[PDB]
Formats: C-alpha cells, sequence, structure tokens
C-alpha cells in the first residue's frame, strides 16, 4: 500500500485511536470524489487504504475528523477538521506516510515520502 | 477579528507575500469566497474583514503555500494549508491563525482572545 | 535583542507567567546564568538582555513548562524546552524564540532578524 | 526496550538518518551522566538503547545533533541540538518513545508513552 496515514495526540502523549480518515481525490470539474477511507488502529495508524494500481498521480485530499476525536475524550476543540492536500508523483517508486500531530488548538502535519 | 500570521521554518524569518484565501460555508453547503489577502513583510495578513461581516460561520482560511515555495525556486509536497474552523459561536472572537511552513511539513495554531 | 514568545496549544492563548532562563556558555564550558524572566499576559518576555550584554556566543534559553502547566494543575511530560544556539556570531541579530505547548509535545521555532 | 527515539525532517520529508543521539540521566549533585547513545537508522530510529533494568525513574535528557545532521545535507541550521528533558515515572507497564521533526530553524518533539 502506498498510502499510510499516522495519527498522534500531544495532550495525552498516545496514538490517536479510532480516528475517522476521509482521502479524496480531486476530479476534472475540481470537486473531491471520495478515493479511501477508514479508522486508525491502536497504533494510531492506517493502513490498506489504497493499492498501487489505484493510487494514480493527482491531486488528493486526507481529512482527519479531529472534532469528533476530541469529543470522544470530552476535550474542547478548534478545528472542525485537519485537511492535508497534496500532489501525488510518479518519481520512481515512492510510499507516502501523511503524519498528523494533534492538539485542541493546534496541528503539524508532515509528509513522509521515502522508495 | 481575523488576523493571519505565517513563519519560514528554514530561513527562520517571516514568510513574506503568502496568498491567502478565506472561504464561509453557505446555506447550501458549499465554500463561498469571504475575503482575500497576502501576509506583509513581517508574515501577518492584517484587515481581511470587519466586525460587521465577519459573523458566525465555518470558515475555511486556505493558505497558498504551494505557491510561497515555488517563488523561493523550492518543489515543496503540499499544496496549500487547510485550516477550517466555527468561528464566533458564543459571540464574537478575535482569531489569529499562525502557521510555521517546511517544504514537506507545516504547522498551524489558532489563538482566540475576547 | 532577544525576545521569547510562547503559545498554548491547549487553550489556544498566549502561556501567561512562564518561566524563562537564559544562559551562556562560559570559557569554562560551563552554562553560566545570563537573564530570565516570565512571559507577560500576551505570552511574550521583552526586556531580558541589551544590545551591549548580549555578546557572541552559545546560549541556553530554558522555558519552564512543567512549572507552567503545574501551575494549571496539569501533570505535563517535559521538564522544560531547553532551546541552544549560536548567537551573532556574523554580527548581531534580533532573536525571537518562540515556543507552542502542549502537555506531551512542544515545538519551538526561532525567528531571526537584521 | 523502553526508551526509543524517532525522528523525521521536514525538509525533504524523509526519516532522518544517522542522526547521533545522546541519553543522559540527572545525578545526585544535579550533573548530565551519560546513560546511552546511538546513531538513527535508516528509519530514522535509534532501538535498543537501554532495557527495562536500566531504566529506572529519574529525570533524562535526550540530546539529538540536529546541526551535524543538518550540515552532512548541506542545509544551515540554527539550533546547536535539539535537547529533550523529561521525567520517568513507574506508573504500570510503560513504553516511551521520543519522537523529534527537524526543520532547520524549528523542531518539535512529542512523547508517545504506551502500555
Ligand atoms: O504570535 C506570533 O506572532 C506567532 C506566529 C506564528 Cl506563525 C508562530 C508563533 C507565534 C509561535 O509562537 C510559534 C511557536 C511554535 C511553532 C510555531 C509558531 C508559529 O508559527
Ligand atoms: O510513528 C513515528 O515513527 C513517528 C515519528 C515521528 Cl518523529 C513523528 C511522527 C510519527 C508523527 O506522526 C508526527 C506527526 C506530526 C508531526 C511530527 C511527527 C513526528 O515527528
Ligand atoms: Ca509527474
Ligand atoms: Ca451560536
Ligand atoms: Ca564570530
Ligand atoms: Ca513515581
Amino acid at each position: 500500500c502506498p498510502l499510510m496515514v499516522k495519527v498522534l495526540d500531544a495532550v495525552r502523549g498516545s496514538p490517536a485511536i479510532n480516528v475517522a480518515v476521509h482521502v479524496f481525490r480531486k476530479a476534472a470539474d475540481d470537486t473531491w470524489e471520495p478515493f479511501a477511507s477508514g479508522k486508525t488502529s491502536e497504533s494510531g495508524e492506517l493502513h490498506g487504504l489504497t493499492t498501487e494500481e489505484e493510487f494514480v498521480e493527482g491531486i488528493y485530499k486526507v481529512e482527519i475528523d479531529t472534532k469528533s476525536y476530541w469529543k470522544a475524550l470530552g476535550i474542547s476543540p478548534f478545528h472542525e477538521h485537519a485537511e492535508v492536500v497534496f500532489t501525488a508523483n510518479d518519481s520512481g517508486p515512492r510510499r507516502y506516510t501523511i503524519a498528523a500531530l494533534l492538539s485542541p488548538y493546534s496541528y503539524s502535519t508532515t509528509a513522509v515520502v521515502t522508495n
């Protein structure tokens, strides 16, 4: 699988477990089409979202449902969700990890792209 | 009531001339254009909106990070940063949306004051 | 020439009353006390030093994050944040050391201007 | 092993490989005593630093040699190193991951503490 998502919780110092994640691919008419989705595991990771054959070049959006995550923990959040928008580009063999570190009023995201 | 500040984590400097587009969710659930501007030499974008215009709603602040890096000769990973939040639900607040940029990573924080 | 700004990522607010201790590496390779202060209501700490006092050197800015969280009733992970850098090596610069705090995580950024 | 270190590079979007990491434990006289050290692997991870028997409660410092990392990549850095200082506390079974995300003028660090 060429696309994985990993989510951490900066308040509790833990993987962010059971977070809903939706991936969209930008269509020709500029709308966002559902592409893959799931919930993070007990390790905060979401594997198996797509396959090499399905994951073609294009613009993708990863939407992480942070508001529901914080609400399930009883913590007051700022954002509706965290959004990560990027172009997939075929520069030799590549695997993409979209990582996010969550706080109630802040988040960070990094792309780890490896061969 | 809405200010945006952007920093560059490679240079340790304000991120100057970053385009920012703000949208507000309309009644038909689409993103309507709300305001736009660019960061100044200090990395700050003031004057996007007014107290009258900045009503309750769900807002999206799109920070055009790819255009920023490309103008510096760098090919970055992300298209833009997208900060989405419900504003003013318990009355007017002042929002500072801050972003810290690297070519393959960014962080964003909200400072909300009364 | 040296300012420290601290934000709280749980509240989306300035981190107020954060103690900050600055040290400078002495000729015997030990950390000598250089300056200290606390962040104001804006989360900013001004007036730590002067242009005359802030000579070249290796400086350590210790931000007392554990004391901050404990005063808010929270048990955090880190003892403090420690920002270590060589200053003024190519002439005087102005340094802003920023920190963004959560109970189990923090980030720190330097904004350096001439 | 109860203590692992993971380092990512925010400029290149990659694990931070071959980064020197030194762990110290605070001694009774308030000095920092060497405790463990190593270099991150091709995955940006440093495993096997210590054992359950050696890793007692106390105050620890993890020093990540970021300046040498950036210099090996030809990139101008701000910090001498990144320093992570924390108390280890025996609250049931615990494993500690100290994660760091590096940029030339900024770094972030998070603690992932799991059972
Ligand atoms: O108050 C500000 O002018 C301000 C603006 C930004 Cl953009 C940042 C900060 C402050 C800040 O403390 C900060 C701290 C740690 C990581 C990123 C940032 C920022 O990115
Ligand atoms: O799971 C990991 O091995 C791992 C290591 C690091 Cl170092 C990071 C992350 C994950 C991660 O999700 C992450 C998310 C947002 C900002 C920084 C990081 C990291 O810096
Ligand atoms: Ca291509
Ligand atoms: Ca309302
Ligand atoms: Ca010099
Ligand atoms: Ca104990």
